[PDB]
């Protein structure tokens, strides 16, 4: 799972 792999663009 990755959560941190988008808040980097989010």
């Amino acid at each position: 799972g990755n959560l941190w792999a988008t808040g980097h663009f989010m």
